[PDB]
């Protein structure tokens, strides 16, 4: 029923659990949201993908963009047509893909970018990306802003930063003048900064000032290595507003996630679980596996002897080995399936142990387990 | 090189091992020949049905005749294209499935017949069925004949032995009067007489006197039993020309084919392999085995043990049976790999056995393990 509300139903330290209430479903915080596709036999099943816990899911923009084409997918009847899926979509702003697989021109106006693929020349703006991602019809929007590379120096860090917060105002402009988006959508800002504090202070109370329904911590998951995420998040997310979720990018390895959640973020999204669903490589309660190994051959255990997974309710890890090995593509959408159920499950765990206030103990004992391997 | 040429390597007692030599292939006996399809998703691969040992594969006529029709197979350049298949084809007359499936009105000039989906008239006899098998462009040729219900009253069984005998002259006249047919094809003549011994006699000695490049005996394998079929057998088999192929049409019971050949059978088809694949059972050295049982659920040991098909060597009975009990279609197309090739792993074991004089010991141990399951 509400476009947009998102409550919370218990704390511990930076850590808390909610919900975010929206038209199209609800939303469990914190959330993760694997990566849409396209609704093929390629990939896995709507059905398939929300039965492992999926509340929300996320398109990429900038692919979705160049094919079929956002006026495609407009006609089809949106995104939710094109990936069968009625719960929300949360839609990124494009503008990461174009600074790392596109650039013909970049300036305060915006950038224009040939196809990686076609050659064509396509255009993204703050004030073009919201209206892409309106015509795919998603639910929450990514302001388009300017990714820093890694590493940056402060100067190319400040500026970026600085066009960014210009570009936040752009596109909270753009949204608030389409009705049919506006009364139903809702819009996040994205906080930069790199790894100096007050870029970040000056940045997230840039966004404070121009009020976003969610804010995201954009700049991190370029290559600073785990124990440098933590140190900025642990000053950028108490710099963002506390009544509001909290977005983390990109980032979602499992111990990632726990430490962020352990410093407020709300919401995580990242291809790690898909992808190496296909490469070979199963997310466990003790640290990752490649199921290539031989000793999974014969291993009558499934993938994790704790996951509720249909897949871990039915086939061993002997039996994914051999297909995978056999090139038999049910072996990788099996590796895939679970990969997802285990990030869902590890959510429920962390939202049940806040709400228990439990969760300082599980983070604890989730990294013991988790690094230890065996 | 030559149209049908078939040698004697080595016999022992009525059972004999050699070949035969057709311009599409040599084919080992004694020999089984699986059923073909049409060389789809659907089914096997022909590459995979070589691989498992098959030299000659076998093509219903009346399936054929029904969908796409004979003449769309002559346009797509006959069943070897149809098919994928290179090496020699042999077809059945199509008249065995017409009074078993379909009989508008039937004579001694012929049938005719609605189609079993379609509803559509179709006309089968010595001359149309030679024709037929002419257009898909088979190397092996089965006269038209009348076969006779089981059981059956030694008037009935007198009475369509002694039609199929004139529509054998009938069947070879048409065979000789088509030249790109007669010199590149081989016919083979059918014997009837049901479970009489006159019968049988007088149907021979009517096959020899009209001469065909081999011989099959015809009227078994519609519920007679075992024993019954090998009492028959026993005199049936030696009133057939000996420099010619015995072929046993329609049987494929292993233990039934090994008793065939101790009986002078050259030649064996059945469906059995192909069915009991998809409907999950297995074919070993210790006797048949229903993969769906709980028993098989954890059995890291391959179908059977001594099998050299490529599924025994990488896949286990554990694994078969989850794809099995899943639904998923790979597991079907595994058994069903298996089990041709389990056949003609026998065929091979027969062939050994016999040209080193051990056969008669190899059918002793054969039953004692395949009867004593376990
Ligand atoms: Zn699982
Ligand atoms: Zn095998």
């Amino acid at each position: 029923r509400p476009r947009f509300s998102f409550s919370i139903a218990a704390r511990e330290g930076k850590a808390r659990t909610g919900t975010i209430e929206m038209k199209r479903g609800v939303i469990r915080t914190p959330a993760f949201m694997p990566v849409g596709t396209a609704a093929t036999v390629k990939a896995l099943k709507p059905e398939t993908v929300r039965a492992t816990g999926a509340d929300i899911i996320l398109g990429n923009t900038y692919h979705l963009m160049l094919r079929p084409g956002a006026e495609r997918i407009a006609k089809l009847g949106g995104l939710h047509s094109f990936m069968g899926w009625d719960r929300p979509i949360l839609t990124d702003s494009g503008g990461y893909q174009v600074m790392s697989l596109s650039l013909t021109k970049q300036s305060e106006e915006g950038v224009t970018f040939k196809s990686h693929l076609d050659g064509s020349r396509h255009m993204l703006s703050p004030e073009r990306s919201i209206e892409i991602q309106h015509l795919l019809g998603s639910d929450i929007v990514m302001a388009f802003d300017e990714c820093t590379p890694y590493p940056a120096t402060p100067s190319r860090a400040a500026s970026s930063m600085e066009r960014s917060m210009r570009w936040a105002k752009r596109s909270r402009d753009a949204f608030d003048s389409r009705k049919e988006q506006a009364e139903n959508a809702a819009l996040f800002g994205i906080q930069q900064g790199s790894v100096f504090e007050n870029l970040r202070q000056q940045s997230a109370d840039a966004l404070a000032e121009i009020g976003f329904d969610g804010y995201a911590v954009g700049g991190l998951a370029v290559g600073e290595g785990q124990d440098e995420m933590f140190r900025v998040l642990d000053f950028s997310v108490p710099m963002l507003p506390d009544d509001k979720p909290h977005y983390l990018m990109g980032v979602g390895k499992p111990d990632d996630i726990v430490g962020a959640v352990e410093r407020g973020i709300d919401m995580f999204d990242c291809v790690l679980p898909t992808r190496s669903g296909r490469n070979g490589q199963a997310f466990t309660w003790d640290g990752p596996i490649n199921i290539r190994n031989a000793r999974f051959s014969e291993d009558l255990k499934p993938l994790d002897s704790e996951c509720h997974c249909a897949v871990c309710q039915k086939w061993s890890r002997a039996c994914i080995h051999h297909l995978i090995r056999a090139g038999e593509i049910l072996g990788a959408m099996l590796m895939t399936e679970h990969n997802i159920a285990f990030y869902q499950q590890l959510m429920q765990k962390i939202r049940d142990s806040i709400s228990e206030g439990r969760f300082s103990q599980f983070a604890q004992d989730f990294r013991a387990r988790y690094f230890a391997r065996n």
